[PDB]
């Protein structure tokens, strides 16, 4: 519980495994996964992330969604309300009907633009927590290895003046996603 892991790229940037649950979050943005109907109750991440922010999180996100096209992929930008950081960047999650090696694409990209956002905001931190393998198909194991390549990978090609962190956000109990990244982590190192 007192540690939190770490692993630094090549490029600088430093990830931290952090195992204290989703509503703890304390960096500068916060990513949630959210359905195409913008509802926060659904899935269990965006519940409990909304459970902490309180109901004024769905207000914003309804009001700066109305009129938007949402489809897979759509990120939008909210205040962070009662959770303890600036912004929650909400994105809408591929699916496996997306396709087997289209949807980690998918996720690769959406990866690398939130990145790129909390970038274009001078930002210094963003948290990625596990949001479970929720209709996709592929194992935690395969999304351990994807996230950290991805971090390794924009790091490695760009230059970056304020980004500086990327926290994954773990409980404590998610035993899969624990052992996966622990293993990711200690081969790294
Ligand atoms: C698929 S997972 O959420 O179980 N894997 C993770 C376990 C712990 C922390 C981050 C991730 C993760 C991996 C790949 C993409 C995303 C992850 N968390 C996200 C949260 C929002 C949007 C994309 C992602």
């Amino acid at each position: 519980s007192w540690e939190k892991g770490s692993l630094v790229s090549p490029g600088g940037l430093q990830m931290l495994l952090v195992k204290e649950g989703v509503q703890n979050a304390k960096t500068d943005v916060v990513v949630n996964s959210v359905p195409l109907d913008l509802v926060l109750s659904r899935g269990p991440l965006s519940s409990s992330l909304l459970e902490k922010a309180g109901p004024e999180l769905q207000e914003e996100l309804d009001t700066v969604g109305q009129g938007v096209a949402v489809s897979m992929g759509t990120v939008l930008k909210t205040s962070s309300w009662n959770l303890d950081c600036r912004y929650v960047l909400h994105v809408v999650a591929p699916e496996w009907r997306n396709g087997s090696t289209s949807s980690l694409k998918i996720m690769e990209d959406i990866i690398r633009e939130c990145m790129e956002i909390t970038e274009s905001l001078s930002l210094k931190s963003i948290a990625f927590p596990a949001i479970g393998t929720g209709n996709l198909g592929f194992p935690k194991n395969i999304f351990a290895e994807l996230i950290i390549s991805e971090v390794f990978s924009f790091s490695s090609s760009n230059q970056l003046s304020t980004l500086q962190e990327v926290h994954f956000l773990l409980h404590p109990s998610d035993h899969e996603n624990i052992q996966a990244f622990s293993d990711e982590f200690a081969r790294r190192a």
